[PDB]
């Protein structure tokens, strides 16, 4: 009975005009959030917390708020990489080099025994995730299976819970593709506003959901 | 200039409990719910409304229960083909073949003319849409293009607005592949007891966003 939990960060702009703050310091307040975010999660017992860090569609944003977000991002893994389990996926051809080979070197010193890991995606896209799918293996199997499909996806396992704070109700680029029966969980509540309350309050929601997989009781 | 509208029908079983009736009783009461919905998305100007029939996980479920549901679901289809364009797709291999034939046969006789589109999607899966794509194309082209990929997805457009009543707020493998954009509206209404305002409070939540 293994749950894992993935976060869909959303608000940094709106809080920076709420807070009468530059997108620099809602970025840090994004970073401090994260850590805390990651935190609750490992102490509620989920075995993975996934952080969908960027669509493609973001990399379409200036160079300047690109290297703002992908550093405040990657800066809560420079703080809690060393006790627990860092991972990475997604379109990486557009996320720029640089934030890559940083995040390499942190999942390389990040503790691969802990049971507790933290993954982000980066440039999530369905249809990009499905060309790049497509294009690795064309030609060069008989068929595509629904093994080597759930081992080459972006999230490399279905979903649990899924929560997305900030008001907006879609699923944006970040749908994850091998969770069918994923729980979703909405809420107003900008991001850097988020509290634990907020969180348990959100997991008193989805624990109580009658999960059924298209079957009947 | 299209405008679409997706329904995930939810609730049959727990409105068959609450009213104290049989599951093809509650089913019924659907396929009279659902051909009420088609006239209120018709009438809201939608060019097409898309209508999540099945999983492959639903098909899972007693032969009876599969039977009772998608003889309902047909029935819509039988009710009105005539005056609307039908069309259908999905993983239809797993589709019983008294259906299949039927729903084809329908869409052969409906008006293709009409500028509105009833739309079923059956057996959805994210999983075994993407192995039937590139099945299809393997070794046959250079690279999987967004332009083909979209041309071979079961929903053959981006979806605008979602609408999901009956409480859960979950996918359960019905989300639109070649929807990024798409505005999602979850309610706790049953769909047999979801009335034309709760549809229009419905669509005005969905308006109100872009
Ligand atoms: C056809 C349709 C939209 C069914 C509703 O979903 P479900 O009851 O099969 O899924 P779940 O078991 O996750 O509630
Ligand atoms: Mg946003
Ligand atoms: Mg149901």
């Amino acid at each position: 009975m293994m749950t894992n939990l993935m976060l869909l960060p959303d608000g940094m702009r709106r809080w920076s005009q709420k807070q009468g703050i530059s997108l620099d310091d809602s970025y840090a307040a994004m970073t401090d959030k994260l850590v805390e975010f990651t935190g609750w999660a490992r102490e509620e017992g989920f075995t993975t917390f996934y952080v969908t860090v960027s669509s493609v569609a973001n990399y379409s944003r200036s160079e300047e708020q690109v290297t703002t977000a992908m550093n405040a991002f990657t800066e809560v893994v420079r703080r809690c990489h060393d006790t627990l389990n860092f991972n990475y996926s997604g379109t990486l051809e557009v996320v720029p080099e640089r934030w890559l080979t940083e995040l390499e070197a942190l999942r390389a010193k990040s503790d691969s025994q802990s049971d507790f890991t933290l993954h982000f995606i980066m440039g999530m896209s369905l249809a990009h995730e499905v060309i790049g799918i497509f294009n690795k293996f064309n030609g060069k199997i008989p068929a595509l299976t629904e093994e080597l499909l759930a081992a080459n996806a972006y999230v490399p396992e279905p979903v649990d819970f899924l929560i997305r704070p900030g008001g907006h109700v879609r699923m944006s680029s970040f749908y994850p593709l091998m969770s069918p029966f994923a729980e979703m969980y909405f809420c107003p509540t900008l991001l850097n506003d988020m509290t634990r309350a907020d969180f348990d309050v959100a997991l008193e929601d989805l624990r109580e959901r009658d999960r059924r997989y298209g079957l009947y009781p």
